[PDB]
């Protein structure tokens, strides 16, 4: 029959997955956007009306590569001289077009090199940083207002995030919240003053003679962190002459004693903000509910109000502590904490009452509130069938938890099973989002009855396209370690024969909290290394794994590099026992942490493994940063936990690696996994005499994810994969 | 038959070659060093004597890798604490040992860090660089005399060369020069304060949390050169309360006009010196020869005694001008130069004369002068049987250069054909080291009548242990290209059948001047390849070789990176013709220079070559320093050579490499070819799309010759070799 899906298909993206991003505008609207021009769709009906024309900008005389509309529908941002950063952060220019007189608004306008921009939730007023310092505009063409003058490159962050911020809390370059209506403007300020550098080359364009040295504040291990303060600003009471007023909210006591993180910020109400602050040792959380006091101006947060949130078992939330959802009146919220049983459920608060009520429960978990009505709260878990794999929108009655209804498991329970939702603005509508075991599927609904409105896209094109190809199949299931179920996934080659024997590849991640076993489709490189070359190409979820209670994600509490990679040995072990499997040719690779597991088995002298491949592995605790590391590892001081920082190493393990074909690969300008781990890696493999093979990727981050790196990458470990099983 | 020569034995040095090292202090006197102690040899009749037992030192409490005993014989400098820097330089600490009263010198020692030392030429005066100033000791034991105060960490040299001038001009640490009796000190003075830095990262041992960011000023080419001063201060003059005073010996006029090079200092008599500058177009050079001025205390160098040598056809010199060597009276010198058909030959001059007169010429070159008196001038020279890579010691009578006396010649030419020589302080004896084709043999002889004394050294003990294996044997000879001869050499493998096709490795180097064809032996990587592997490894002397006269060496001026890399696939084209070349497996490699041209040639897209190995090569000239790439390329200005920097570069031929297999490989800490060279190389293979394999060795330089990355380089060599050929 027909072709396969080859390595190229998968590099050149030959068969493409169809999406429906819409962008909700109001509780009966949204807008869509297509190649060229952005439609505005009336959530009922169905009909649309063009927003804007493509040719709109033919001449802007930049390339625009985002628009984002005001809340006002009056206003549109333009993105563009877009330079990205790390993970989530950004420079870029802005322009407003008036789309009231469609003129396009030349006084006043953002500076270039902006770091971030947002409208307020309403109006259409601006809030931006440059220079890391934080700037508000009540109106498009009207001057600036400085809020900040304490901005300093890499030393003080003003409504932005410092490095380790964005990446291991915030996941985001943003440090500034609006409250509902747009009055107040909270933000966050860090302070990077005492925070070592991790310094290291850039070559850039042949052209450049010297090359160039970068320089991140970056705390490692058991360094020195970078601290923050909290304030919040009322952006109405603002002249144009006076340096505006930011009221800083401290604490809380127990906070202060030591090192500690800002989590959370939410606002509750026009007056009311939340914010959830972390000890260093991420065992703590604090909750303090703050309110504007009116004939004082400050923000007073009353103990009392305050929520305790801890963990004897490991750290809090599943990698920081859940938001909290509040009513209308903001005199109660629910969130997700985790049970006296270890799992993840919605409890039910009284802002000033210590206990909360649990309104779901069970041994499956709450993956996300996803809205809140003064009638449901709506969520996703994996309660249905049993199967933490897979995602459904549920909604509960406030009046009677005992009514909770499922709202896509029966919508068709063969093609979905995995799915995440978008409500409108009053939740009276929602998108649902299927994104597997079959084909990705995008419906519309109405929230009154829970009515399908009609299917926004169903993938039909690649549906065609597809069957003129012999893909692969999915096999989710399941095995059993010791009393406890732990799942796992294979991709198996076309027209898999059960009597054969193939080579077996085991894909793996394995971090805290992760999920490789799941219902979702993919076309990535295991669809190719199946469909093409017969290589299964299986993913094993153990101790250390999440969305299964404490009990399993908090196994390796402290003890990183050791129940999570040996699961991963004793996974394929009883792989290469279902009949199916050749076990003289099972390999494992993995990136990121999965770099590290990979190293750590290849390590272990099990002899499982003929060959593997990690690509931007961690090496050490010590050279990875501080807020991540320590979350699962503690302080890395004799009193502490340095013993086990000093034992789970892959440099330790070196004479191992005499017993398999290794391939490392690493990017020379990885600002995450520096490549000193990769370079230590190597270095301890040559002070043994083991023979291995390496790839550095130049100028590459960790994601090695340019156009040309990203391909020459997967053909470089496809030839190793097939040289080591052919 | 037995075994072959393993790839371990040259790894672990299995076969170990034998030599005799020994030290004159006398016309009539060696030490020669062994394991424990040193003794002390009588030149005529052979007897000798313990100079000092090895227990000497049995609790001095440090492991002394090094002696250095005054021309006095009075003291012994005990080297220990080493730690070496960059190619010739490095620190230690010093202890001198007084062997009158065999007792340890405990005040005012040398301190620690100490950048170089040197006994003066007949006392036991003591000169010596710390923190990049220079120190005098009239004593061993007295305090020391300051001579320099303006001493700066990478800014002021004062006594030491920087970076550049070490590596490319004096290949030494040491800048400054003893008068011949010791009363006056001589020295250079560097100024890097605006040369631009090279920045790397240096791991360090695996506890180092954050790596270290190396900076050394060098100055790539076309850069900002650092500036020189010269001093002369007279040792006999200075008190221990006044600050010495050195005094200044400025220009050439001709110099000073733009940028410019200290390249030689050779003091002529007890009052004279001379000094050779050149222009940083190494086009020009001018020697000035400087008179002590008794009643004025200055030096005075008179124009008209000093001697102006250029290039039309290239730079001056081989690497750097030729040093001179003056008669008793210091009124007339001997010193090599390019003939006016391009030969170096050995010139006559008279101090204040401006015409030499050649002593010697034909179409072959003097090597060095290596001893002169006031009968002879003793040189060596490749002139026997007119093969350029041979080495042979000659006599020329000063009163009739019409008697010139090959001294090593007909020793035994089967086994000898490539000599060095030692002669005793007033050339009353000399060793002679034979190094080549045979084994390693040195024997001593007596000037008189060139009467062999005795043999010294003829490695019997390595002969008898290499019947029992399989050893390759060596072809030299040459090929013609358009009228020209061009030499080259073949490590044929043991039983080498004419018959037979093997595959071909093409060792290459190829830089200007340099010789990988000559009549030396060695014991190597290629003698494994061949005796185990049966691989014929090849070098070519092409365009840009050295010892042949100008024509052939100047071919590349200005033109680095074409004629020298087209003759050696040329080479490899008319090998593959020879009848017993399989032309289906020809690979290439070489380190350096020949990595350089190793990658040139791959991306040529000749085809003729499968595969090759490129260690730390330089990939575009704009990235190497500025006195050697210079030297032959010129400026890379639009004005000057800037078109052909461009032309020449690796990364520009990135798409050829698609018909190759490329192992690219470099030591992360290469503070001489900076790793940034093959960092660029990659990323331009990456962009267009070409597979290659590559391996970075952490904290290794140049070298790459750590103990451990030594072994692990040439294991993972050969096997993509034999890969590539099996
Ligand atoms: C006889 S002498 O007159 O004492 C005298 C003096 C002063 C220098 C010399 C000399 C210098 C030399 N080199 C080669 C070298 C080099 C070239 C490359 F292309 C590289 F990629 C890396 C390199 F290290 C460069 N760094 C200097 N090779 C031989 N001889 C010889």
């Amino acid at each position: 029959s027909r072709k396969t899906y080859t390595l190229t298909d998968y590099l050149k993206n030959t068969y493409r997955l169809k999406l429906y991003s819409l962008r909700w505008i109001s509780d009966h609207e949204y807008l869509y956007k297509q190649e060229n021009n952005i439609l505005v769709f009336n959530a009922e009906y169905g009909n649309s009306s063009v927003f804007l024309e493509n040719s709109t900008f033919d001449e802007f005389g930049h390339s625009i590569n985002d628009y984002s509309i005001s809340p006002d529908g009056q206003f549109i941002l333009l993105e563009y001289n877009y330079v990205k950063q790390w993970r989530h952060s950004y420079t870029a220019s802005y322009d407003i077009y008036d789309l009231n007189k469609r003129q396009l608004i030349t006084e006043e306008r953002i500076p270039n090199n902006t770091q971030w921009v947002t409208w307020s939730p309403v109006g259409h007023k601006l809030a931006y940083v440059w220079n890391n310092d934080i700037y508000v505009k009540i109106e498009p063409n009207l001057p600036s207002y400085r809020i900040t003058w304490t901005g300093k490159e890499d030393i003080i962050y003003n409504g932005i995030t410092d490095w380790v911020y964005e990446e291991e809390v915030f996941s985001a370059y943003s440090a500034l919240w609006w409250s509902p209506n747009g009055t107040f403007l909270a933000y966050a300020q860090f302070n990077d003053t005492e925070v070592p550098l991790i310094e290291y080359s850039f070559y850039s364009d042949e052209s450049l003679q010297y090359p160039k040295t970068v320089r991140v504040p970056y705390p490692k291990a058991g360094a020195v962190n970078p601290t923050v303060k909290f304030f919040v600003v009322n952006t109405d009471s603002l002249s144009s002459v006076t340096n505006a007023t930011s009221i800083q909210i401290t604490a809380p006591a127990s906070m202060l004693i030591g090192d500690h993180y800002l989590c959370d910020v939410t606002w509750a109400t026009q007056e009311r903000i939340s914010l959830q602050w972390l000890r260093r040792i991420q065992n703590y959380s604090v909750m303090d509910i703050c309110d504007y006091d009116e004939s004082s101006g400050r923000w007073n947060c009353l103990v009392a109000r305050q929520h305790i949130e801890m963990s004897t078992t490991g750290w809090v939330g599943r990698f920081r502590p859940s938001e909290p959802h509040f009513t209308l009146d903001g005199n109660s919220f629910y969130k997700i904490i985790s049970n006296e049983e270890g799992y993840r459920h919605i409890c039910y608060f009284q802002i000033d009452k210590k206990d909360c009520t649990f309104i779901t429960k069970g041994t499956w978990e709450v993956i996300g509130i996803e809205a809140l009505t003064s009638d449901y709260l709506y969520y996703i878990s994996n309660e249905y069938k049993g199967m933490p794999g897979g995602r459904n929108l549920y909604k509960i009655q406030l009046s009677d938890y005992t009514k909770v209804t499922c709202l896509s498991c029966e919508l068709n329970p063969e093609r979905c099973q995995y799915y995440s939702v978008s409500f409108s603005k009053e939740a009276k509508y929602y998108q649902l989002r299927c994104s597997g075991p079959g084909l990705p599927l995008y419906t519309l609904h109405s929230s009154v009855n829970d009515k399908g409105l009609r299917v926004l896209e169903d993938n039909s094109a690649l549906d065609k396209m597809l069957q003129n190809v012999q893909m692969p199949s999915k096999k989710l299931d399941f095995i059993i370690l010791n009393e406890t179920k732990f799942w796992y996934q294979m991709i198996l080659p076309p027209h898999f024969d059960k009597s054969k024997k193939y080579p077996l590849l085991l894909d793996v991640y394995a971090g805290p909290c992760s999920q490789k076993a799941d219902t979702v489709f993919r076309l990535n490189w295991a669809t190719y290394l199946a469909s093409t070359e017969n290589i299964i190409v299986a993913s094993f979820d153990g101790r250390g794994s999440g969305y299964q209670g404490d009990k399993i994600m908090h196994a390796i509490n402290r003890r990183l590099g050791t129940f999570e990679v040996e699961d991963q040995i004793e996974a394929a072990r009883q792989f290469s026992k279902m009949g199916f499997v050749d076990n003289k040719r099972i390999a494992i690779w993995g990136w990121s942490y999965g770099g590290y597991v990979t190293s750590m088995v290849l390590g272990s002298g099990s002899g499982v493994f003929k060959c593997g491949i990690a690509v931007a592995p961690v090496s050490r605790w010590e050279y990875y940063d501080s807020v991540y590391t320590e979350r699962y590892m503690g302080l890395p001081t004799p009193e502490d936990n340095l013993d086990h920082y000093r034992n789970s190493t892959v440099m330790s393990r070196a004479e191992n690696f005499k017993q398999v074909e290794y391939l490392l690969i690493h990017g020379t300008a990885d600002d995450n996994v520096h490549f000193q781990q990769s370079a230590q890696i190597s270095k301890a493999l040559v002070d043994v005499g083991v023979d291995f093979q390496a790839m550095w990727y130049t100028d590459e981050d960790h994601g090695i994810a340019s156009s040309t790196a990203h391909q020459h990458i997967y053909t470089h470990m496809s030839h190793f994969i097939k040289q080591c099983f052919s």
